[PDB]
RNA sequence: AACUUGAGUGCAGAAGAGGAAAGUGGAAUUCCAUGUGUAGCGGUGAAAUGCGCAGAGAUAUGGAGGAACACCAGUGGCGAAG
Protein backbone atom coordinates (compact mmCIF):
# COMPACT_ATOMS: atom_id res chain seq x y z
CA UNK A 1 0.00 0.00 0.00
CA UNK A 2 2.65 2.34 0.35
CA UNK A 3 5.96 0.41 -0.99
CA UNK A 4 4.58 -2.82 -3.16
CA UNK A 5 4.00 -1.17 -6.39
CA UNK A 6 3.10 -3.96 -8.54
CA UNK A 7 4.10 -2.74 -11.71
CA UNK A 8 5.58 -4.87 -14.57
CA UNK A 9 7.72 -1.68 -16.09
CA UNK A 10 11.01 0.24 -14.39
CA UNK A 11 14.33 1.25 -14.36
CA UNK A 12 17.07 0.71 -12.66
CA UNK A 13 20.01 3.81 -11.79
CA UNK A 14 23.41 2.64 -11.74
CA UNK A 15 25.40 5.32 -10.34
CA UNK A 16 28.93 3.61 -10.94
CA UNK A 17 31.22 6.03 -9.57
CA UNK A 18 35.48 5.01 -9.43
CA UNK A 19 34.94 4.39 -5.62
CA UNK A 20 30.82 3.49 -5.33
CA UNK A 21 28.11 1.95 -7.17
CA UNK A 22 24.88 2.37 -5.96
CA UNK A 23 22.32 0.55 -7.83
CA UNK A 24 18.98 2.33 -7.47
CA UNK A 25 15.87 0.47 -8.59
CA UNK A 26 12.28 2.07 -9.76
CA UNK A 27 9.46 2.91 -11.51
CA UNK A 28 8.51 4.49 -14.39
CA UNK A 29 7.90 8.04 -12.82
CA UNK A 30 11.33 7.94 -10.59
CA UNK A 31 9.75 7.36 -6.91
CA UNK A 32 12.11 4.54 -5.51
CA UNK A 33 11.60 1.06 -4.32
CA UNK A 34 14.73 0.35 -3.24
CA UNK A 35 18.82 0.81 -3.74
CA UNK A 36 21.80 -0.95 -2.64
CA UNK A 37 24.74 0.48 -2.52
CA UNK A 38 28.39 -0.86 -2.54
CA UNK A 39 29.22 0.30 0.35
CA UNK A 40 25.87 -1.39 1.91
CA UNK A 41 27.26 -4.75 1.51
CA UNK A 42 30.52 -4.43 3.59
CA UNK A 43 32.72 -3.70 1.14
CA UNK A 44 35.31 -0.97 2.29
CA UNK A 45 37.65 1.52 0.80
CA UNK A 46 38.56 -0.18 -3.10
CA UNK A 47 36.41 -2.96 -2.41
CA UNK A 48 33.53 -0.85 -3.52
CA UNK A 49 35.29 -0.41 -6.69
CA UNK A 50 35.73 -4.03 -7.41
CA UNK A 51 32.83 -5.31 -10.24
CA UNK A 52 31.84 -8.12 -7.38
CA UNK A 53 30.81 -5.49 -5.41
CA UNK A 54 28.48 -3.58 -8.21
CA UNK A 55 27.33 -7.26 -9.20
CA UNK A 56 26.38 -7.93 -5.52
CA UNK A 57 24.76 -4.86 -5.10
CA UNK A 58 22.37 -5.27 -8.61
CA UNK A 59 21.80 -8.79 -6.84
CA UNK A 60 20.31 -7.73 -3.55
CA UNK A 61 18.55 -4.42 -5.21
CA UNK A 62 17.04 -7.13 -7.35
CA UNK A 63 15.70 -8.94 -4.65
CA UNK A 64 14.49 -6.38 -2.98
CA UNK A 65 12.55 -5.27 -6.72
CA UNK A 66 10.87 -8.24 -7.05
CA UNK A 67 9.57 -8.90 -3.34
CA UNK A 68 8.34 -5.12 -4.30
CA UNK A 69 6.78 -6.66 -7.76
CA UNK A 70 9.23 -5.92 -11.08
CA UNK A 71 9.43 -7.87 -14.30
CA UNK A 72 11.09 -5.94 -16.90
CA UNK A 73 13.40 -2.53 -16.11
CA UNK A 74 15.06 -0.73 -18.29
CA UNK A 75 18.77 0.84 -17.36
CA UNK A 76 20.20 3.95 -17.02
CA UNK A 77 23.76 3.64 -16.13
CA UNK A 78 26.04 6.92 -14.92
CA UNK A 79 29.24 7.01 -14.24
CA UNK A 80 33.21 6.40 -15.54
CA UNK A 81 33.84 3.39 -13.14
CA UNK A 82 34.64 -0.10 -13.80
CA UNK A 83 31.23 -1.92 -12.44
CA UNK A 84 28.69 -0.83 -15.68
CA UNK A 85 28.89 -3.50 -17.35
CA UNK A 86 29.18 -6.24 -14.88
CA UNK A 87 25.96 -4.73 -13.05
CA UNK A 88 23.45 -4.67 -16.07
CA UNK A 89 24.66 -8.52 -16.42
CA UNK A 90 23.86 -9.30 -12.84
CA UNK A 91 20.40 -7.53 -12.65
CA UNK A 92 20.00 -9.94 -15.88
CA UNK A 93 20.99 -13.05 -14.71
CA UNK A 94 19.02 -12.47 -11.51
CA UNK A 95 15.87 -12.91 -13.03
CA UNK A 96 14.97 -9.58 -14.23
CA UNK A 97 14.48 -8.91 -17.75
CA UNK A 98 16.43 -5.78 -18.98
CA UNK A 99 15.55 -4.50 -22.03
CA UNK A 100 17.50 -0.62 -23.01
CA UNK A 101 20.53 0.84 -21.88
CA UNK A 102 19.99 4.50 -21.81
CA UNK A 103 23.11 6.10 -21.05
CA UNK A 104 22.32 8.82 -19.31
CA UNK A 105 26.56 10.72 -18.04
CA UNK A 106 25.97 14.33 -17.36
CA UNK A 107 27.96 15.81 -19.94
CA UNK A 108 28.33 19.49 -19.88
CA UNK A 109 28.38 22.25 -22.37
CA UNK A 110 31.53 23.52 -21.28
CA UNK A 111 29.50 24.24 -17.71
CA UNK A 112 30.77 24.85 -14.87
CA UNK A 113 34.49 24.58 -14.13
CA UNK A 114 36.01 20.67 -13.46
CA UNK A 115 37.86 20.10 -10.57
CA UNK A 116 41.74 20.35 -10.75
CA UNK A 117 43.71 17.32 -11.75
CA UNK A 118 45.58 15.44 -8.94
C1' A B 1 56.49 68.26 -67.72
C1' A B 2 54.44 63.56 -68.81
C1' C B 3 53.70 57.65 -67.66
C1' U B 4 51.31 53.56 -64.80
C1' U B 5 53.43 48.92 -62.82
C1' G B 6 54.10 50.73 -56.65
C1' A B 7 50.23 52.86 -53.49
C1' G B 8 45.11 54.43 -53.06
C1' U B 9 39.85 55.27 -54.63
C1' G B 10 35.74 53.09 -57.82
C1' C B 11 32.80 49.00 -59.85
C1' A B 12 31.43 43.60 -59.66
C1' G B 13 32.06 39.74 -56.08
C1' A B 14 33.74 36.76 -51.68
C1' A B 15 34.55 34.48 -46.81
C1' G B 16 35.41 35.11 -41.49
C1' A B 17 35.20 32.50 -33.17
C1' G B 18 37.43 40.49 -36.12
C1' G B 19 35.34 44.22 -32.29
C1' A B 20 31.37 46.83 -29.15
C1' A B 21 26.28 47.05 -27.05
C1' A B 22 21.62 44.61 -26.16
C1' G B 23 18.45 40.26 -26.18
C1' U B 24 17.34 34.96 -26.30
C1' G B 25 18.50 29.70 -25.76
C1' G B 26 19.97 24.40 -23.98
C1' A B 27 23.07 21.10 -21.13
C1' A B 28 25.86 20.73 -16.65
C1' U B 29 27.65 22.31 -11.40
C1' U B 30 25.74 24.28 -6.70
C1' C B 31 21.65 25.72 -3.46
C1' C B 32 16.44 25.62 -2.02
C1' A B 33 11.31 23.29 -2.09
C1' U B 34 8.44 18.71 -2.79
C1' G B 35 7.40 13.35 -3.89
C1' U B 36 9.60 8.25 -3.36
C1' G B 37 13.01 5.59 -0.21
C1' U B 38 16.72 3.61 4.00
C1' A B 39 21.86 3.92 6.42
C1' G B 40 25.14 5.30 4.29
C1' C B 41 27.38 9.08 0.99
C1' G B 42 32.05 11.22 -0.35
C1' G B 43 37.25 10.08 -0.25
C1' U B 44 42.01 7.44 -0.81
C1' G B 45 46.90 3.39 -2.32
C1' A B 46 45.01 2.98 3.09
C1' A B 47 41.72 5.48 6.58
C1' A B 48 40.12 10.07 8.74
C1' U B 49 38.06 15.00 9.09
C1' G B 50 32.97 16.59 6.15
C1' C B 51 27.53 15.54 5.31
C1' G B 52 23.45 12.21 7.15
C1' C B 53 18.32 9.26 11.02
C1' A B 54 15.66 16.62 11.94
C1' G B 55 16.08 11.29 6.66
C1' A B 56 21.47 12.61 3.73
C1' G B 57 23.39 10.42 -0.98
C1' A B 58 20.27 8.00 -5.26
C1' U B 59 16.02 9.23 -8.35
C1' A B 60 11.94 12.36 -10.22
C1' U B 61 9.43 17.20 -10.98
C1' G B 62 10.32 22.19 -10.46
C1' G B 63 12.37 27.07 -8.89
C1' A B 64 16.68 30.26 -8.04
C1' G B 65 21.07 32.57 -9.56
C1' G B 66 26.05 32.76 -11.67
C1' A B 67 29.75 31.16 -15.13
C1' A B 68 31.22 28.79 -19.60
C1' C B 69 29.43 27.73 -24.53
C1' A B 70 29.66 19.82 -25.73
C1' C B 71 29.03 17.98 -31.34
C1' C B 72 30.26 21.29 -35.25
C1' A B 73 35.87 21.92 -34.53
C1' G B 74 39.73 21.32 -38.95
C1' U B 75 48.49 22.15 -39.61
C1' G B 76 40.28 25.50 -40.22
C1' G B 77 39.15 30.97 -40.11
C1' C B 78 39.66 36.18 -38.50
C1' G B 79 42.79 40.08 -36.05
C1' A B 80 48.68 44.33 -35.66
C1' A B 81 49.58 41.52 -31.41
C1' G B 82 47.12 40.17 -26.82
Amino acid sequence: RRVKKNIENGVAHIRSTFNNTIVTITDEFGNALSWSSAGALGFKGSKKSTPFAAQMASETASKSAMEHGLKTVEVTVKGPGPGRESAIRALQSAGLEVTAIRDVTPVPHNGCRPPKRR
